């Protein structure tokens, strides 16, 4: 039926954190408790001030953003929320057809803002979908506020639904995007101020990134907005 999703929802919501586990998508979930943080990936386990606390607050991860066991993942959707290539079809399809199904209920969702649906058959909770700018390798100022509204937006939405933990893909990147180096720049410089802010109101912000070529820049970078020494 065209509403299932929002019986599947309470049903998931009912369930205690053990027992969700038996309907994931997958065995091999992620547990936040084993994402190391950047305090603990700066030591090697696999101006701006050093804060003790903000360093154990933001993780960078290479992995599979699907399989994260976290209040919510952020799609870098497109305007139909409706699924299509990369991350975001692997998010439909993993989080199964209860997902779409939700998202054909929503408008269309525009540049810069986000709306969250159920995360159903996800490890994750919920699901935060965001549409990006298009910068074809060229932003301007007004997309460098788009691409920033992104991760506010969704954090609006986190902070709503009472949630404490949430990961970002690299949104925007890719051909035809924004360039990586500076859309990192963007993002971390944008994560450390609303930690500033927001810090208590939640547990973990993760930077989830598929490439090595993402994984090298947030890693290089990350020294300068988080010092660790």
């Amino acid at each position: 039926t065209s509403t299932d999703w929002k019986e599947a929802k309470s049903f998931l919501k009912g369930l205690s954190d053990k027992q969700r586990e038996e309907h994931y998508f997958c065995k091999d979930f992620v547990r936040l408790k084993k994402i190391p943080t950047w305090k603990e990936m700066a030591k090697g386990v696999a101006r701006y001030k050093k804060d003790k606390q903000l360093n154990e607050k933001i993780s960078l991860l290479r992995s599979d953003i699907t399989k994260l066991e976290v209040d919510a993942i952020v799609n870098a959707a497109n305007s139909s929320l409706l699924g299509g290539g990369g991350v975001d079809g692997c998010i439909h399809r993993a989080a199964g057809p209860l997902l779409t199904d939700e998202c054909r209920t929503l408008q269309s969702c525009k540049t810069g803002k986000a709306k969250i649906t159920g995360g159903y058959r996800l490890p994750a909770k919920y699901v935060i979908h965001t549409v990006g700018p298009i910068a074809y390798g060229e932003p301007s100022a007004s997309q460098a506020a788009e691409l920033r509204s992104c991760y506010l937006s969704s954090l609006d939405l986190l902070l709503e639904h009472r949630l404490r933990s949430v990961a970002f893909p690299c949104i925007s990147t890719g051909v035809f995007g924004y360039p990586c180096e500076a859309a990192a720049e963007i993002v971390l410089a944008t994560l450390r101020e609303w930690l500033e802010q927001h810090k208590d109101k939640v547990d973990r912000l993760i930077i989830c990134v598929f490439l090595e070529k993402d994984e090298d820049i947030y890693r290089s970078r990350l020294p300068h907005y988080f010092p660790v020494a």
